[PDB]
DNA sequence: AAGTCTAACCTATAGGATACTTACAGGGACACGGCGAAT
RNA sequence: AGCGAG
DNA sequence: ATTCGCCGTGTCCCTCTCGCTGGCCTATAGGTTAGACTT
């Protein structure tokens, strides 16, 4: 594999019979009966190969030896049967024909290219009109004169026609009269004839001045008659043609189009388009520079544009476009067939009526066809109809094997089924150790059957692969012996689809297991998001020595405890084992063998001598594990004020002993954590089991972290059962005055409804004050249920201690279910009253039910949304792998980190976990010229943080992302930690994907609650469209004026300088303005680009008039908002990572002097590039300005045409990339991923990829 | 058993003469085109 | 066309 | 009436993944091809 450029480009038709082997002349595909391809069909073997290995049509060669010989009676080349796979067809049209991609996609390239509009090209290619391919105009002055006199000729013998019709009517009108007075009538009845001669007179005058007009106008038009234009009335043509045929020239269809682009000059067009961009201005300067760019395409590079129409067609090969029978000996073909075998029809008759001599009608009839039937071929439904075999279906056209899902790039080339794999139904299986997995032994054996042939045959329980093979598939016994072996220390990934995150994959030891289903170790649950009521998870195997290594390294279950998108734990103790610890080390005062100061009676008798004492004593009735006693503790580290001030400074605690006042439950617990934790001696609510294993990862190495959490679960499992919270009809208590506030609370609905009757108000204030009135009653009830509830009940237990739940749920369960949303999204006023303990009425469940049906939907297409979004950012954010040590940078944001408060205080920050932790500062922090407290372009932990806030400093400047002054991606230092290993990152981690599946991960979980608010605020935000209520914001300092105006506000801000007073007048008055410290108060010194009106910021505006920093500033905060409003926690990084990537291009004004549009987008450091280049060499340094993209934009304007082509508009990008002559390089994960060479990222880079390992000297000693 | 030697079969071409004349979502975005002031 | 998991 | 600046309307590519089950009529010349004897 040698793979460096894919330079995409037109195919002259020349290249077109290069490629083809041969050429298929006939439709015939298959024999009626003998089955076999016919000669010069779209099968023939002689033009794509040898349907059979090694055999020819008549048969006469059949051994291998005469391989590559092609034979005589049927000239087959006798190769590979597989050959037929690649060698290509042609077929040579009669007529030319146009390409439908470049002649229909809009923009139309033809008709930018050759100036010409949409319908103008769709009226002159599909026969509808004429062009004239070109003119010599030189010589007619002389011409003109003669032509003139000619055309006084003509115009004589016209007017002497025109005067023997007036005589003649003049003739008759006379006979006309004198028939009429020569017989006595009706004086009307003989004067209708001198009416009717008038009107013939008048009808003929008429008809020789519109004849005589006609002349007149085409002689203007050939005075001024050019090339390129569209000569409708087919009469016209024929009089011009017939007239003056010679000297011009004019044809129909793609061969005038051919031969319109022949007599053609590129550079002449590419200058012209120059000099008007250089003299224009408007739409004309617009699309000016949309025809320029089309047309300097095939300008700058040596791409000719004669490679639009083709000439001759090729033809896919024959197993890329099957023929194969099926079922009852069926043949079943695909559709190409029949778009292939309408052009070859087509073709074939055309060809025929050119031959024997037919009328110009016929034969544009049959260019027609075959036109519309190439395009059909081509893509099918970009014209006229969609061509429909039977059953009104669109057939397949080549084009549609790349559009959409069902296409070749999104359906087998980024995803494709594999071997050695399989899925089953999971199950928890908690004797199980975190790194490891069940395995049904009728899936292991089917997955290693390829291993444990090796392992039986080399143990001689077979002879022979074949017979190992016998013994596999009869399952004979032996085999579980061999299998049990081969399976040891072979790690597989086990997988459950949607893989949201980057955790999804997995990789366990297997460990052979009975029954059908796959034992998955319920910590690992979270971080799949399983839950065993019937999920399915694969299994793959890893099978090279890479690979599994891979596996076990990288993947394995116990390498992996924290979630990349935050260093939240997932492998931590969770539900069932939350609620166990929560029983086990809770206190109860006054449970059995308390630890009591007795005096006189008796001393404490609540001492005891070591741990075992206690559990001897608890194994019978007298203590129980949950009550306070004084244990003399003399294998764990105590708390850290007992350690620092029994022993000091080092107080070892392997064998020393200590009083501690605990609970025997609490003791058990604390022997699960390592030897050196600290005492904890708390209540394990599930925040404080996080930060224990927190803290536990950030410290101690991780197989001690793996190993924690395994006996945590196993004591959690052990102690829930014990822990008896059970759910019974009398542990769910109806608060006991429920009635009594529920009929006060209905007695104020009735007077609000009283008062709604008397008009005192209108519907929808009525329906407001009921709601409110109802939310205070919900907000009453869940009060006197939270307050009633004793700590023991089964479910307050379980919700308090954090298993699972929220409050609402059993305030629903034994309260009122509250406000129920009417389907359009408002609140139902009745509203339900009764409990789901209480038992619902009729009418409330049918209210209910809107609410469930609405949320089910809603939540339907919200993952579609999700998974959308996150495509799109994995797409835009593929490339930014770090790749570099260190910037050495010294720029970086800042964070504000516990600002003062204004009495004054450290207040901490709410957003601290998720923008300040895990960053590298990019200077050093001294207070009040104090000493420096933490150094520059070192890792910042909570160590550092409380440090800081000891200190008494808040602003803080730290290395980011969004300064990283590397080249190609991002540096080490400039990212910071990675949340999965707690270290700096690698230098081949692929952070751009990370950052992209942590933010889309989320997803699924923000419901929509007009400017948007929920998941689709975050797609505009990325996609970087423009806000529903574009709140304006201010340009300049000053004090501003504001006024009520009529159905709006007007609104003056008072530049501080010579400005122009901005003035804002068209604003919608229901929207209020932003408030701050009052309401945009009249005077306020607004800064230049304070958010005047509350609503939403466009952040092309903002970055205008701020600059490209504090735009970044304002999304990554809006983004940050929109996913905090519910409680998800994502660093920032991740979001400054997809940012950056939008924040990479920059518009230019000045052309400068090298191939530079104004206004086209480049990326920075190649325009950085070009303007240090320009520079020398006569200065004309380009100007530009920065610009913010959309994701999607920025996905699809990359230096990579496979990436834009598989992500989406695939025709569109396609079609640039040829027109463009476009070279990928293959330097994309993306790519490299579709055409199978290693990604690089990981262990793909250089570095890693190339590392040379041998044993040292004394290794080779040792030998 | 291919190499003749014998005897069919099968199919692309072609040919026959009343009369008959017009089938049968939605959203965003961009590009192709209405309405108005200026020269 | 129907269904399971999220 | 053309220029330039606004609006206005029409036509088109995109919105998660992974499983499972079933359901006319000849006439003729030339190409082609069946069977059989043999040294
Ligand atoms: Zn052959
Ligand atoms: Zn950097």
């Amino acid at each position: 594999n040698f793979f460096d450029e894919l330079r995409i480009g037109l195919a002259t038709a020349e290249d077109i019979r290069q490629w083809s082997y041969g050429e298929v002349k006939k439709p015939e595909t298959i024999n009626y009966r003998t089955l076999k391809p016919e000669k010069d069909g779209l099968f023939c073997e002689k033009i794509f190969g040898p349907t059979r290995d090694w055999e020819c049509y008549c048969g006469k060669y059949k051994r291998v030896r005469f391989k590559g010989i092609i034979c005589e009676r049927c000239g087959v080349e006798v190769t590979r049967a597989k050959v037929r796979r690649e060698r290509m067809g042609h077929i040579e049209l009669a007529a030319p024909v146009t390409h439908i991609w470049y002649f229909k996609g809009v923009p139309s390239r033809l008709g930018y290219l050759l100036d010409l509009a949409p319908k103008d090209l769709e009226k002159i290619i599909y026969f509808a009109a004429y062009v004239i391919t070109s003119v010599d105009e030189e010589m007619r002055h002389n011409e003109l004169s003669t032509l003139e006199a000619e055309m006084a000729v003509e115009r004589k013998a016209v007017e002497d026609q025109r005067d023997g019709e007036l005589e003649a009517r003049a003739q008759k009108l006379e006979a006309d009269l004198a028939e009429l007075e020569a017989e006595g009538a009706k004086a009307d009845a003989r004067r209708k004839v001198r009416d009717g001669g008038e009107r013939e007179m008048r009808q003929i005058r008429d008809r020789a001045q519109r004849e005589l007009d006609r002349l007149e106008d085409i002689w203007s038009t050939f005075t001024k008659l050019a090339p390129k234009q569209l000569i409708v009335d087919e009469n016209l043509y024929r009089e011009l043609v017939d007239r003056y045929g010679e000297y011009f020239t004019g044809a129909m269809g793609a061969e005038s189009i051919q031969k319109l682009i022949e007599n053609f000059d590129i550079d002449a067009e590419a200058e012209s388009l120059r000099d008007v961009i250089r003299n224009g201005k408007g739409q004309k300067k617009l699309r000016a520079l949309k025809r320029l760019k089309v047309v300097a395409a095939f300008q700058q590079s040596g791409n000719s544009p004669m490679g639009m129409v083709l000439d001759a067609v090729p033809v896919i090969p024959p197993e890329l476009r099957p023929m194969v029978q099926l079922d009852g000996g069926r043949f079943a073909t695909s559709d190409l067939n029949d778009l292939y075998r309408r052009v070859i029809n087509r073709n074939n008759r055309l060809k025929r009526l050119i031959d024997l001599g037919a009328p110009e009608i016929i034969v544009n009839n049959e260019k027609r066809m075959l036109q519309e039937s190439v395009d059909a071929l081509f893509d099918n439904g970009r014209r006229g109809r969609p061509v429909t075999g039977p059953g009104n279906r669109p057939l397949k056209s080549l084009s549609d094997l790349l559009k959409g899902k069902q296409g070749r790039f999104r359906q087998n080339l980024l995803g494709k089924r594999v071997d050695y794999s399989g899925r089953s139904v999971i199950v928890v299986g908690p004797q199980l150790k975190l790194h490891q997995c069940g395995l049904p032994k009728l899936m292991a054996l089917e997955l290693f059957k390829p291993f444990v042939m090796k392992r039986l045959v080399d143990l001689n329980h077979a002879q022979n692969i074949k017979s190992a093979k016998r013994m596999v598939e009869r399952q004979r016994p032996q085999v579980w012996d061999v299998l049990e072996e081969v399976i040891a220390e072979h790690p597989v990934l086990l997988n459950r689809a949607p893989t949201l995150h980057r955790l999804g994959i997995q990789a366990f030891e297997p460990m052979l297991v009975e029954g059908k289903a796959i034992q998955l170790h319920p910590l690992v649950c979270e971080a799949f998001n399983a839950d065993f009521d019937g999920d399915q998870m694969a299994v793959h195997l890893p099978l090279s020595a890479e690979a599994q290594a891979e596996a076990r390294i990288l993947m394995l279950s116990s390498n992996n405890i924290l979630s990349p998108a935050s260093g939240r734990p997932l492998a931590m103790p969770r539900l069932d084992m939350v609620t166990g610890l929560y029983y086990l080390t809770t206190e109860v005062p006054g449970d059995t063998g308390e630890y009591q100061p007795a005096s006189g009676d008796h001393p404490e008798t609540g001492v005891y001598s070591s741990p075992a004492e206690a559990i001897m004593a608890a194994d019978r009735g007298v203590l129980s594990v949950r009550a306070k006693i004084k244990v003399r503790l003399t294998q764990l580290r105590p708390p850290v004020e007992i350690e620092a001030e029994l022993f000091g400074h080092s107080g070892w605690q392997p064998g020393d002993a200590w009083m501690a006042e605990t609970t025997l439950g609490r003791v058990m617990f604390n022997e699960l954590l390592p030897l050196g934790y600290p005492f904890v001696n708390k209540q394990m609510h599930k925040k404080v089991q996080a930060a224990i294993i927190n803290d536990l990862a950030e410290r101690y190495p991780m197989i001690v972290v793996a190993q924690t959490v395994d006996k945590l679960k196993d004591a959690g499992f052990y102690w829930a059962t014990r822990s008896g919270v059970t759910v019974s009809m009398a542990d769910v208590l109806v608060p006991p005055r429920k009635k009594e506030i529920l009929d006060h609370y209905e007695e104020r609905a009735d007077k609000v409804e009283k008062q709604f009757q008397r008009g005192a108000l209108n519907h929808d204030e009525r329906n407001e004050a009921l709601v409110e009135i109802w939310k205070e009653a919900t907000d009453e009830v869940g009060q006197a249920l939270r307050e009633h509830y004793p700590d023991d009940n089964p479910i307050i237990t379980i919700v308090d201690s954090g298993a699972t739940g929220n409050f609402t749920q059993t305030r629903t369960l034994a309260g009122m279910k509250g406000l129920v949303t009417n389907p359009k999204g408002e609140f139902i006023p009745r509203p339900v009253k009764s409990s789901f303990r209480e038992g619902l009425t009729v009418l409330e469940y049918f209210i209910n039910t809107h609410g469930a049906r609405k949320g089910l939907a809603d939540t339907a297409l919200r993952t579609a949304d999700s998974g959308y979004l996150t495509r799109r950012l994995v797409d835009v954010s593929q490339d930014v792998i770090v790749r570099e040590h260190d910037c050495q940078t010294e720029r970086g944001i800042v964070v504000e980190l516990a600002e003062r408060a204004p009495d004054g205080t450290l207040i901490r920050d709410p957003y601290i976990e998720t923008s300040a932790y895990a960053r590298t500062l990019g200077t050093d922090a001294v207070d009040e010229a104090g000493n420096v407290i933490v150094e520059r372009g070192q890792d910042l932990g909570d160590p550092e943080i409380d440090a800081l806030l000891a200190a008494g400093i808040t602003q803080v400047k730290v290395r980011s992302v969004l300064t990283c002054a590397t080249s190609t991606g991002v540096c080490a230092t400039c990212y910071g930690r990675s949340m999965a290993t707690g270290k700096l990152v690698d230098i081949g981690e692929a952070v751009g994907i990370v950052a992209a599946q942590s933010i889309g991960e989320p997803g699924t979980q923000l419901t929509m609650r007009d400017i948007t608010g929920g998941l689709p605020r975050v797609q505009e935000l990325f996609e970087a469209r423009v806000p529903r209520g574009k709140a304006p914001i201010a340009d300049v300092t000053g004090r501003v004026r504001l006024e009520d105006g009529e159905r709006f506000y007007k609104i003056t801000i008072v530049p501080d300088d010579g400005g122009e007073e901005v003035v804002y007048d068209k604003i919608s008055k229901r929207q209020r303005l932003r408030v701050f410290k009052r309401v945009l108060s009249d005077g306020d010194h607004v800064e230049v680009g304070q958010q005047l009106m509350e609503g939403s910021a466009d952040p092309h505006e903002v970055l205008r008039v701020q600059g490209p920093r504090e735009v970044q500033i304002h999304l990554v905060r809006e983004v940050q908002e929109v996913y905090r409003a519910q409680g998800v926690s994502i660093h920032d990084k991740h979001i400054e990572v997809i940012v950056r990537q939008m924040l990479r291009r920059v518009t230019i004004i000045d052309s400068g002097s090298t191939e530079f549009l104004p206004g086209s987008l480049i990326d920075r450091a190649e325009f950085e590039a070009e303007n240090r280049r320009v520079v020398a060499e006569g200065g004309e340094p380009a100007a530009g300005r920065p610009v913010l993209m959309g994701i999607t934009k920025a996905s699809l304007a990359t230096d990579s045409w496979l990436s834009a082509a598989s992500f989406q508009e695939t025709t569109r990008v396609l079609t640039d990339a040829a027109i463009n002559c476009r070279s990928d390089k293959l330097n994309g994960l993306k790519e490299n991923v579709i055409i199978g060479k290693l990604i690089p990222a990981g262990t793909g880079i250089n570095r890693y990829r190339n590392i040379a390992v041998q044993p040292t000297e004394e290794a080779r000693a040792a030998a």
